[PDB]
């Protein structure tokens, strides 16, 4: 049996990134290995992923290799060089792999992002010197300082990082993954919604001083597309394409595959609202669509279920065998 | 290898109905298709289920049929026509379905459930054209507006729903499923100014008194009481429906209200516990929020695969 | 897709079989906060086989009641109102450890009082029941009976808790002819919510010298659970608290939580590395078990919760277990 669908088939943007949630902040680590890993892959492969992103290359005191700057700033050596084996698997089904850059808490517990350029000075270049250099499938760079609104030191950071990135590998790609200041923003608030989401004038106005200042070094922004309601897709989808267009720069969307309306924090989304989102992402005529996160929320492998469920309505829509 | 069990087996009264939770306030997707749909009411059948209840049509901007008035306001295109599929599973396994009416919104973010009218007399009116003279298995109407307590306008929304309903379908049954004002009704996982039995009973009474000729059936949530306090409430909520002619059901809950996780299977003694109350205090019927999340093999809470093994021993289900 | 078959192990970059193994688990009935997983003797039966793979040989079984809630068909909680269960837990528990050569302990009756009030005396009189009771339908009559779990937790200084410790120990003692006793209490760290205010290892100190001086003669071992430190707090705690059970003659065991923390959903398995890194540190302050709450649900390769057999895989391979 197949269900009948009553809207049209392939109609939004295919999902061909992926994040690779490492470091975590919040969400349940399923404690896979390299056999895991691979097979994962091969999941992504079928459905067309091509990207896959490392989102952040330390967190705090944990990293994803062992890097010698963090080791001497008292952080803990991990058991798997996990840098080493996304970029041997993201070469084994083709695929380009971005380096997170590190998120040192510093900014999460002040609200200042230029706190995080330090640690990324020594963090780029001995990533370039250990892995980029030597590996084929390190294609690009993910600059993980997560803002929505106008930030103490953000422009200053994203500027710096990204330079230094371009810089050191000889231009490759570099983007960010904002989010929007809307009425499921409700982060620290205490509350199960914002009656004060920002408008789309104000959200408007913010990033275009942000991408006035960025976009030399910042080539697309791939803003999560969970916080606001599923009918303010097309006029915040708007003008964020309009934002990027503007200042020539990729217009992606990070197309949330796990369900922000629940009392579980989180499980993967009902497959209508993936599809809504990517359907506006279509319409608005965006590049690219990627996903927080494969691994949890659309895997067959995913300990969560559902997701093997959301990753077959997926392909009976995209029509993918 | 199979338990010992200490106390004495088909001793509560079996669930034969079950919530299809969709549009769902709470509990997240499973991103089930017909297939998995055809599956599960397999796995409801072998355990006598006979009547499914689609909780409610519509939730805000989501639906569960491609309705004609409900796009006309804005409202989501579903990518699937659930209730035609319910319908016709229902009708493939031979089991009742029930209509949930369509949940605006408005009455939860006021308190005044009167809001739920307007938007119920297109509803009912286009479902009964488009599927109720036309599926066999269309057997009910479940009015999903819940309450707890005397509440501003539910009277008379419960008497203009039900009096639609049945003057439609000449006659279907229709019934609620309120829950009660208990210590588990809340900070915290539990609280200490619960309702009174004596209290239920008067607000409950005046209730009744006013929706009886238009409502067949109630039934009550059980969970957000003792499992110490099941016998009182069960008690007056049994004389209630007898004094106004009306079936009493109990809509066991097959999810646990005590842990920091919200929700996940329950304890199978609590639900054996409540079906035992629901036995001994006379009870008609007994459905399930719900089988396809918290009783069932094919869910993604493992838990409730076992719950379904310790339900079929207890039993004796083959 | 189809997983690769064969080995392909992740390459370790750490040195292998360098923390404390887990050798203990809790039994999570009567549960306080995790959901169930409805399992009955089948599962049971089949978690006991994949515990010994992994050489657990000790089994405890958290508590016996929790306010109404009971494991086994108590005459005494019965009278006193309590609901009895569709299986003796105790019976089975008792059965599963002597098949699979394991030692069970016992734990206490938590009424609830102590929640309610802050006061642990109160817990005192019920066990009285319970103790004299349960020796008698089964400390006597099964083999693998071989210890009491003092169930009530603390983490600081608390009214009546010296008091409470030293009659349930010593009764325990006395019925069981010397059955060995253990407490597992948590520190009262950044993560204990349920934080800028975090316990001093000073302070620590300071609280727990004085409770193991009014109860080492009656309470064999302490179990600290680990998880309401920090990962880089460990040495300092773990060094503390080995030196208060060698001045005061008592086992110390680490009680290394399995479940995540740092997690906005209360609970799922734990980061491997994240359990690694704390029987590492165990291993370095020379404890003497390891124990963990707890097995079935976050290592177990039958748990609702896959990343817990994932877990159990990931464990084999750091300490080389067939
Ligand atoms: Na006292």
């Amino acid at each position: 049996l197949e269900s009948k669908l009553i809207v049209p088939k392939n109609n939004g943007l295919k999902i061909t990134g992926t994040f690779l949630d490492e470091i975590s902040h919040d969400i349940p680590h399923q404690n896979w290995g390299e056999k895991e890993w691979d097979l994962d892959f091969q999941h992504m492969k079928r459905i067309g992923i091509d990207t896959v992103i490392m989102i952040r290359s330390g967190y705090r005191k944990f990293m994803t290799y062992p890097s010698p700057y963090l080791l001497k700033k008292g952080c803990y050596m991990p058991s798997v060089d996990l840098v080493d084996m996304y970029l041997r698997l993201a070469e084994k089904y083709n695929m380009k792999f971005y380096f997170g850059l590190y998120d040192s808490g510093r900014y999460w517990d002040t609200g200042d992002l230029s706190w995080e350029i330090e640690d990324n000075k020594y963090v780029i270049d001995e990533v370039w010197k250990m892995y980029g250099e030597k590996y084929k499938s390190f294609g690009g760079w993910y600059i993980s300082g997560e803002i929505s609104r106008a930030t103490k030191g953000a422009i200053d950071a994203f500027r710096a990082m990204g330079k230094q990135c371009k810089d050191i590998s000889n231009g490759l790609p570099t983007f960010i993954s904002p989010w929007i200041d809307g009425k499921k923003a409700i982060m620290g608030t205490g509350k199960l919604t914002r009656e004060d989401a920002v408008s789309v004038q104000q959200h408007e106005k913010e990033w275009n001083e942000i991408f006035d200042g960025i976009h030399e070094v910042v080539d697309a922004c791939a803003f999560q597309d969970g916080h606001i309601d599923y009918d303010e897709l097309d006029a915040f989808f708007t003008v964020n394409k309009k934002l990027a267009d503007k200042y020539g720069m990729q217009c992606w969307t990070n197309a949330e595959s796990f369900d922000r309306d629940m009392p579980i924090r989180f499980l993967p989304i009902k497959f209508d609202k993936l599809r809504m989102k990517l359907e506006a992402a279509k319409r608005a005529g965006y590049d690219k669509a990627i996903t927080f996160e494969f691994s949890h929320f659309m895997s067959p492998q995913s300990a969560y279920l559902q997701a093997g469920h959301l990753y077959d309505r997926y392909r009976e829509y995209f029509e993918i065998k």
